[PDB]
């Protein structure tokens, strides 16, 4: 149906390990959108044509303002094409980038939206797995979009391919190989509230070897100006027995949040 002929491409927008992101218009409609291109070729290299498939099965069902649209795709021989809603505001990594920290307020706001868009997945039994400030982007209005649903899988599940880059945001049983569920995309949230609140994430560490020693030991301490709130919330999250993670809609009615977040559930 569609293909390259009826685009106009401009800017890019970002380079992820396969993606590459171009702002783009549809020639007829003048429609405004993003452009994620992938390579075949490495697609194929790397063998997980099979999460391509399931990026765009899952993304395309899916419809919550909190979660990125997918209205299709093509292909031609070297490339394959994603058409993606354009988010005007970018990402939440390069918003950190420029602030260092967010305040209480913007966390506890962020927290609400991607407790709303997770709660929503998890209603399908659809985990993430990836969620990162790389992969959380910006509305028009300013509001929180999941997106990147490369990894994201129906529960439970074992992991059967291999973990790429950084290890910061997984749980101790994905490191570990062992099987895992909704459960693993909580442990991310509360990474993610520290992260916004501290500037750098929990676990950070120097090598590969160290960070997978601090995770699997849940080894995190505070800095001062955390207050007790926060750190209340973060440290249930943080729980290395899964069945010991609060619900999302316990997030979504802890104290902490809706003293400060300036969005309903
Ligand atoms: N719809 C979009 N609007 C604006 N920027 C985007 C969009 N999609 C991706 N990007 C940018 O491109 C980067 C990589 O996109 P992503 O889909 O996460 O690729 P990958 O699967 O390779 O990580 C993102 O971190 C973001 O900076
Ligand atoms: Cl190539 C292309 C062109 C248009 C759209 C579209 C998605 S939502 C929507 N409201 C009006 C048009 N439109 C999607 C893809
Ligand atoms: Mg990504
Ligand atoms: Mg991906």
């Amino acid at each position: 149906q569609w293909a390259l002929e009826d685009f106009e491409i401009g800017r890019p927008l970002g380079k992820g390990k396969f993606g590459n992101v171009y702002l783009a218009r549809e020639k007829q409609s003048k429609f405004i959108l993003a452009l994620k291109v992938l390579f075949k070729a490495q697609l194929e290299k790397a063998g997980v044509e099979h999460q391509l498939r399931r990026e765009v099965e899952i993304q395309s069902h899916l419809r919550h303002p909190n979660i990125l649209r997918l209205y299709g795709y093509f292909h031609d021989a070297t490339r394959v094409y994603l058409i993606l809603e354009y988010a005007p505001l970018g990402t939440v990594y390069r918003e950190l980038q420029k602030l260092s920290k967010f305040d209480e307020q913007r966390t506890a706001t962020y927290i609400t939206e991607l407790a709303n868009a997770l709660s929503y997945c998890h209603s399908k039994r659809v985990i993430h797995r990836d969620i990162k400030p790389e992969n959380l982007l910006l509305g028009s209005a300013g509001e929180l979009k999941i997106a990147d649903f490369g990894w994201s899988v129906h529960a439970p599940s074992s992991r059967r391919t291999t973990l790429a880059g950084t290890l910061d945001y997984l749980p101790p049983e994905m490191i570990e190989g062992r099987m895992h569920d909704e459960k693993v995309d909580l442990w991310s949230l509360g990474v993610l509230c520290y992260e916004f609140l501290v500037g750098k994430p929990p676990f950070e560490a120097n090598t590969y070897q160290e960070t997978y020693k601090r995770i699997s030991r849940v080894e995190f301490t505070f800095p001062d100006f955390v207050t007790e709130g926060a750190r209340d919330l973060i440290s249930r999250l943080l729980k290395h027995n899964p069945s010991q993670r609060p619900m999302l809609r316990e997030v979504l009615e802890h104290p902490w949040i809706t003293a400060n977040s300036s969005k309903p559930s």
